[PDB]
């Protein structure tokens, strides 16, 4: 039922703050996108940008992937993110994460009609 594209929906975009500011939201947003249910996952980013401007970005500068492939686009302006990276005494189901804010440029994987993002590869 949920396409690739909800999915990076479900797992990256959060337009509704500025910027993931509170200590505790990487703690919170993991769990609530359901990013801890079989295992912590590692590292995720949250996107703090509408979703027209992070779709955009699949309109934007052509990079390599880290996997090799060449659907891979860097967002030419910076962006409000916030990292979530899993702490060293992490233990699932207890998954536990430090949440930085930055503003960096994405770089996306895309695919499909319409063409619009799936995975999200790096921040720069
Ligand atoms: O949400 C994500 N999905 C997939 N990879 C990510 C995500 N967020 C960050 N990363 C990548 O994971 C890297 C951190 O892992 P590292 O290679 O051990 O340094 C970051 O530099 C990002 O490129
Ligand atoms: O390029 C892609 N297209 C569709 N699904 C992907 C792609 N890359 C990774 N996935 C899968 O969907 C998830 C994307 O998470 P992300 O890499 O953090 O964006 C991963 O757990 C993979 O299982
Ligand atoms: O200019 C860049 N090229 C490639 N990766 C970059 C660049 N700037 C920041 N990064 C981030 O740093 C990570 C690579 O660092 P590494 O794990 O030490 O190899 C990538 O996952 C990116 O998210």
């Amino acid at each position: 039922k949920e396409t690739a594209a909800a999915k990076f929906e479900r797992q990256h975009m959060d337009s509704s703050t500025s910027a993931a500011s509170s200590s505790n939201y990487c703690n919170q947003m993991m769990k609530s996108r359901n990013l801890t249910k079989d295992r912590c996952k590692p590292v995720n980013t949250f996107v703090h940008e509408s979703l027209a401007d992070v779709q955009a970005v699949c309109s934007q500068k052509n990079v390599a992937c880290k996997n090799g492939q060449t659907n891979c686009y860097q967002s030419y302006s910076t962006m409000s993110i916030t990292d979530c990276r899993e702490t060293g005494s992490s233990k699932y189901p207890n998954c536990a994460y430090k949440t930085t804010q930055a503003n960096k440029h994405i770089i996306v994987a895309c695919e499909g009609n319409p063409y619009v993002p799936v995975h999200f590869d790096a921040s720069v």
